[PDB]
Order: structure tokens, then sequence, then C-alpha cells
DNA sequence: CGATCACGGGG
DNA sequence: GGGTACGTGATCG
């Protein structure tokens, strides 16, 4: 029709699938239904006569037998070669996992294809439907909750004590205790507060619900408490409840007819932070501080009734900034959805590797190219163990560091050298390009599937950039700016995608060859930098860090900016080097393990910081102190003295026991564990005392002095008696503090043995 | 040793 | 739900 597609799914009616297309048409919510789309897979047979045995294969599901409804002989392309496969139709999507292995096992079946694409995604591709097209303006609502938590409680034990929401009308708090603030609505109970949230959402009818970690906290918690209280959450536009989907080891929540936009996975990919707390995230984007009110402060205020205004202000600000961040990060996710042709819900929760794959599956359909299969476990494992043919960084502390980015070099290399799995070492090829050093041959006789698509993306970006220069409308310009950035992101992900172990179009030789050709330009950049007095401190496939030893910082910045402008004038086509940034100081340990500090004093690290609950505070605190001594004080000698003093204090039992607590979650019933770690040993004793130990409960423990593995010497933090129990100083030194700092201090020539008296 | 198991965000 | 992360490091067995 005319509207913007925001999502798609399927429902089953009288055992048959119905596709639903969720649309927004000039401000109105619309649902279109399609009963005609049929599930299918492909089968390559040894011979056409075999179809008579294959079409008769059956399976079982929902107490009924599953059959192939129709078969169709089709002509397609596989690896740039014509192929004849049989399209096997099935009645219901759930018939595909039930029958696919019974077809694959058949002696007449060479292989099966396209048997794991979800029905709603299969529909959008086959029908040529693209989400988020048009100038349709969506409505947004941020949602958040505060709860009553005590250390180690089962998930959902304590009530929800506040629910906050925010949009352009302001930020509001719903609570069931008397708090006298203008934005606070006081209700009678937890039940009445949850029913008020339901009413707000049904009345405001937002297209987008913005949360911060709503997938794994706010919505699973609301669902747990609504279950306990025996109330429904009809938040879906079809009155359905929020739906929890197991996405990996964690969860993802969907709200039918809407976009549940969880900012946590989105921001985690976009920017680099040691910890992605809402307060750290808000400050990195808006340059303003946000106060954190910790779980224990919240519990204390609720139970004593004192200082509840502070907790209500915290709840309000949580919703307020969640709204602000949502508006900031949504436009780019909307353009990426449009580009890849899949809904924002899915696109915002996926890696760039999956964004590339979704883009390629759609283009394969458009081009009548059969998609290769995802690897089996053994192949995936064989791919992770593959070695690539074709430096370690400078030691010590460096000053005035410029960062240069190479990533925009690789799409142009893929295109000019026709680097694709369908062009690699092709038989009876008339002309080919040979990769330097690795010698892989890529046929020049026809454009490769992936170079062809990249060429079109880069051309489309150049058109957008030209239309941007010629536009007087700042609205169109803002939108076109997002569109051209989406292409840059997608195009710059192909190099990585070639080496991604889960990729359908995985190609080790393609990745290797792009690296080998890329290196010729990197070596040119390095020689040209050194001829200009620059010293290269660190270099990898993504970029480099350099300085002019002992030069004035403004001179380094000017010379680097002049260098980038010069080299890009020398580089042919769309090969581009970028000036990324400047740092006051920094040091480099190894590949993607380094730490820097900018001119505003913000520490920036990669592959070193250990901010996680399963590491003791003493190890995390010492590591922070070491990085601060090095980057803020330019003093490695102070850092070594900090480690030496901490280790002596641990040996003389001068460290508070509270800085020694280790936290680990129970993730299954205790009887299901194959290996009993210290937290499981502690948990089993707690359950033996009558504690209801459940998956989700976090176990706090201290390692005590003694013989054997740490499993037999861990004690529950609640059972620790400082007057009776002695902590293991050698464990906290050798397994906690020293591993936290040894990688960092290796960059300065220190070994683990030199960090003690 | 290989196998197993945990982390993040949120209260 | 025709795709159940992601990559990495500690500890058990
Ligand atoms: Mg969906
Ligand atoms: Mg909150």
């Amino acid at each position: 029709h005319a509207g913007m597609i925001i999502d798609a799914d399927y429902i089953t009616e009288d055992g048959k699938p119905i596709i639903r297309i969720f649309k927004k048409e000039k401000g109105e919510f619309k649902v279109e239904y399609d009963r005609t789309f049929r599930p299918y897979i492909y089968a390559l047979l040894k011979d056409d006569s075999a179809i008579d045995e294959v079409k008769k294969i059956t399976a079982e599901r929902h107490g009924k037998i599953v059959r192939i409804t129709e078969v169709e002989k089709v002509q397609k392309k596989f690896l740039g070669r014509p192929i004849e496969v049989w399209k096997l139709y099935l009645e219901h999507p759930q018939d595909v996992p039930a029958i696919r292995e019974k077809i694959r096992e058949h002696p007449a079946v060479v292989d099966i294809f396209e048997y794991d694409i979800p029905f709603a995604k299969r529909y959008l591709i086959d029908k040529g439907l693209t989400p988020m097209e048009g100038n349709e303006e969506l409505t947004f609502l941020a949602v958040d909750i505060e709860t009553l938590y005590h250390e180690g409680e089962e998930f959902g034990k304590g009530p929800i004590i506040m629910i906050s929401y925010a949009d352009e009308e302001g930020a509001k708090v719903i609570t069931w205790k008397s708090i006298d603030l203008p934005y606070v609505e006081v209700v009678s109970s937890e039940r009445e507060m949850i029913k008020r949230l339901v009413k707000v959402i049904r009345e405001k009818d937002p297209d987008v619900i913005i949360t911060y970690n709503g997938d794994n906290f706010a919505f699973p918690y609301l669902l747990k408490r609504a279950e306990k209280l025996g109330i429904k959450l009809p938040l879906g536009r079809d009155n359905s409840e929020p739906k929890m989907q197991r996405m990996g080891d964690s969860l993802a929540v969907e709200i039918k007819g809407r976009i549940h936009f969880d900012l946590f996975p989105v921001i985690r990919r976009t920017i680099n932070l040691p910890t992605y707390t809402l307060e750290a995230v808000y400050e990195a984007i808006f340059g303003k501080s946000k106060e954190k009110v910790y779980a224990h402060e919240i519990a204390e205020a609720w139970e004593t009734g004192k200082g509840l205004e502070r907790v209500a202000k915290y709840s309000m600000e949580d919703a307020k900034v969640t709204f602000e961040l949502g508006k900031e990060f949504f436009p780019m996710e909307a353009q990426l959805a449009r580009l890849v042709g899949q809904p924002v819900w899915d696109v915002s929760r996926s890696s760039t590797g999956n964004l590339v794959e979704w883009f390629l599956l759609r283009k394969a359909y458009e081009r009548n190219e059969l998609a290769p299969n995802k690897p089996d476990e053994r192949e995936y494992e064989r791919r992770l163990r593959e070695s690539y043919e074709g430096k370690e960084p400078e030691k010590g502390l460096w000053e005035g560091i410029v960062s240069l980015d190479f990533r925009s070099l690789y799409p142009s290399i893929i295109i000019t050298h026709n680097v694709s799995p369908d062009t690699l070492n092709r038989e009876n090829c008339k002309e080919y390009d040979v990769a330097p050093q690795v010698g892989h041959r890529f046929c020049k006789d026809f454009p490769g599937f992936i170079p062809s698509l990249l060429g079109n993306l880069l051309e489309e970006r150049q058109k957008i950039k030209k239309r941007m220069k010629e536009s007087k409308d700042p609205v169109e310009k803002k939108l076109l700016d997002y569109r051209q950035r989406a292409i840059k992101i997608l195009a710059n992900s192909y190099y990585g995608y070639y080496g991604y172990a889960k990729a359908r179009w995985y190609c080790k030789e393609c990745a290797e060859s792009v690296t080998a050709w890329g290196r010729q330009y990197i070596d040119l950049v390095r020689r040209e930098l050194e001829s200009r007095g620059f010293k290269v401190l660190y270099i990898d496939t993504d970029g480099l860090y350099a300085t002019i030893p002992g030069a004035k910082h403004e001179e380094i910045k000017e010379k680097a900016l002049k260098f980038v402008e010069y080299i890009n004038s020398k580089l042919p086509g769309l090969l581009e080097l970028e000036y990324e940034g400047f740092y006051a100081r920094g040091f480099f340990v190894t590949k993607k393990k380094y730490a820097l500090i900018d001119e505003e004093g913000k520490i920036v690290t990669r592959g070193l910081e250990i901010v996680r609950r399963d590491w003791s505070e003493i190890a995390k605190e010492t590591q922070a102190k070491v990085l601060e001594a090095i980057l803020k004080h330019g003093n490695v000698d102070e850092a070594v003295k900090i480690v030496k003093e901490v280790t002596e204090k641990l040996s003389k039992y001068e460290i508070p026991p509270e800085k020694l607590v280790i936290y680990e979650q129970i993730t299954r019933p205790l009887s299901e564990y194959k290996a009993i770690g210290p937290h499981v040993a502690v948990a089993k004793r707690l359950a033996a005392k009558g504690v209801k130990v459940k998956p989700g409960m976090v176990i706090g423990y201290i390692v005590l002095r003694g013989d054997g593995p740490i499993s037999k010497r861990a004690i529950a933090i609640e059972e620790f008696d400082p007057k009776k129990h002695k902590y293991d100083a050698e464990y906290y030194i050798e397994n906690q503090v020293l591993p936290a700092v040894e990688r960092i201090l290796r960059a300065f020539g220190y070994r683990k043995e030199d960090l003690k008296y």
C-alpha cells in the first residue's frame, strides 16, 4: 500500500500461517494480512527421477504427520554457476525444522539449502518489501522501573517500587509510597502501579518503546511481578503481552505492533566505553554528569521511608535521559534497517556481520542466487582454527598521539580486484588477479557477487553525498547524512564478514587477499609518515597510532591533518585515510590492547579494563590506580609502587574483607553442573541449609587460606567472620591483583615477578 | 591439557 | 518461533 513498514511477523490460524505487516500510514497504525505466502527449502538431487522418492518424505509435528505440499524444478545460480534444484513447499514454517534433516539424509539428495531463514524475514525478501521507507514520523516513549533489591536475592523477589516514563510532554514517576514531587503519581499498590503503566502505554500508543537494558531487566521483571500479582500486561497493539525471546545466553523482548528499542546493545556497538552504565553513556554523548543512586541506597530509602525524593528524582532522570538517548540513536538504526531490509527490532540487536548477511540474502533472491548454508559446528570450529598468512607495538609511555583509520581502504580493494568466493581459483578463467604473497587467483571474466554489490553501495553513497552538496533543505540533508553513513558502516563491514566464522559467504582466501593488497597501502602510509618525522607506535589492519617524538602537540595535529589531505590526493578512487583523533598520552601492549588519555583527561582503553562482578574490588581498584598513575601522572614508577604496596597489605591481612568478595551467578539447577566452581560449592551449602537456590541468583564469596583447589576453600560472604576466617592472600595476589596489572606493566618491560617486595 | 563456565547492562 | 550472541579468560576434572 502507501505506509512505512515498521515490522512483520506471522500468526497461526486453523493451523495455517498468516503473515502480518505492521505499518504506519500518515500517523495511522495499519495491519495488512497475507495468507498466501508458503514456506519452502531447496534440494539438489543426484538426478531428476529421484524427486518421486523425495516428494514422498514425511515427518511429525503437533500430533499430525508433515508432508511436502508441492515440488517445483527451478533454475538458479550457485557460486556463479547455473544449477537445477527442487523447491519443496511445506504448509507451516514449523514443518521446516521437523522435516529438513529427513530430506538431507536421503541417498538421492546432494544437499539442501535456505532451510533456516525465519518466515517473516523470508516474506520481506521474497516480496521485495523494505522496512522504514518514507518520511513517516514515529512516536516515542521511554520506560524504566526501580525495584527493591537485597544482595543475592532470586530475580523478581522484591517488588517494583517505581515505574517511570518520559516523552516530549515530560518525565513522570508512578510509585505506591507517598513522595511529594510535581512529577510523581502516588497509587495504592504495586499492582495499581503496573496497571497505571499499562494505561499510559495504551493511551499514548507509542510506535517505539525505548528502554535501557529492558530486554534483560525492566520487561522480564515486569513480567515476573505481573505473574505473581496475577495481572496481564496487554502492551501489544493486538493486546498481546511483551514476548521474551531467548537470544543467545541472554533475552530480547518484543512488543507486537511496536518497536521495543533497547539502547543497551545499540550503544555498546556504536561507542567505546570501559563500562556501559546509563550514567557513563549519557555523559559520553551529551557531555553532562548524571548521578547514580545504588540499589542499597534505594532499598534503604524505601524500607526506612527516608530520602525517597532522591530515589524518585533518580527514577525520573533515568526515563528522561533514556528518551533523550533514544531520539539520538534511533535515526541511524532506522536507516540501517532500511538499507539491510529487515525491521529495527532485529537490526538494533545484531552485529555488523549479520547486517551484511541479511543484505546479501536479499540480494541473492533479487539475483536468483542460491544462498550457501551456515556452517555446522565442526566447520565453524575448523574456521576458528584457520591460520592467516601476512607488528608488535612500541614499548613505553608516549605523548601527543594521532590516531589514523584505514577501514575505508578495503571496499575499494574488494571491488578493483574482484575479490569474491565465486571468483576464487575459477576453472577455464581467461583473466585473473593474483593476490600478493598469498597468491590466490580471482577471475576477472565476470563481476563477483560481493564486488558487484559493494560497487553499487559506493556509487549510491557518492550520489547521496552529491545530492547533499546541492540541497538547500536542512531536513533532507540531515536524512541524507544518516543514509550515506549507513552505507559507509555496511560497506566497511565486508572485509570483516569474509573472515566471520558463522558467515554463509565466508571466504578465508578472500579475507587474506584483501589483507595482502591492503598492506601495500599501509606500508606506503607508514613510509610517508616516517619520511615526515613521525614514529609509528602501533599498527593493525584497522589503523595506526603515531607521534613526532618531542614535538609540540599543535604541530603534530597540523602535520597529521596535512598528511591525510596529501595521501588522499595520491590514493586513487574511493581509497580513503581518516584522521580519527588526538591523545595527550598513551601506551600499547599488543593487538587491540592499549590505553590512551585525551586532552580533556578521559581515559580510553581497549582489551585491558576488568570492570565485572566476578573480579574482586581490590584487583579492579588497583588496576584503575595503575592506569591513573600511568596516564594521569605519566608515572609508571608510581604504578609499580602501588602494586607492590597492595600485595604487601594483602600478605599482612591489612585489606578490608569487603574488597575481596567475588560474585558469580547460578545459571541452572545445581544438579545440572558438570564442573563445581567455588560459587557452586558455596551454593550447594546454601541449598543444604534450606536456601531456595535458583538460576539468576548471584553468589558472593571469599577465598580462604588452605590446601587444594579454591572450590573447597570458598566461603559465603554472609558466613565470613573476620575474627575466625583468614582470607587467601596468595590467591588474591597471584590470581586477582597481579593478572589485573601484569598485561599493562609488560608494555614498560615489567614481568609479574618484579611487582612485589 | 580439554571442558566447562562466567562476564556485560539493570535494582 | 525455518537464525538462541560474542569473545575471552579463569578454574575444574
Ligand atoms: Mg520479530
Ligand atoms: Mg531506573
